[PDB]
């Protein structure tokens, strides 16, 4: 199902997360620092969906 | 049996390490990079001990 954005990056690295993200290594190591509550969907297509919950509001 | 520095690290976090090996993160970052071929055994009274395998000479 979901995966958190730490999980995944311990599993398949932070290259690739942050590739498969969009963004820089930067913005996920900090993220991940954070304790920011994100979530990754794998997709059929090798695609990666990311989303955040966070009390609202911010 | 012993478990490689890479999967230790992703394993236990790089804080862990770092303290159970007696270094600072940064050397475990550079040894995993490197692609140095290390190997960790956990102690039954929690010490680590870390060895190198490399061929001779340096």
């Amino acid at each position: 199902q979901r995966i958190t954005l730490k999980d995944y990056a311990m599993r398949f690295g932070q290259t690739k997360t942050a590739k498969d993200l969009g963004v820089y290594p930067s913005s996920i190591n900090q993220a991940i620092h954070a304790g920011r509550k994100i979530f990754l969907t794998i997709n059929a297509d090798g695609s990666v969906y990311a989303e955040e919950v966070k009390p609202f509001p911010s």
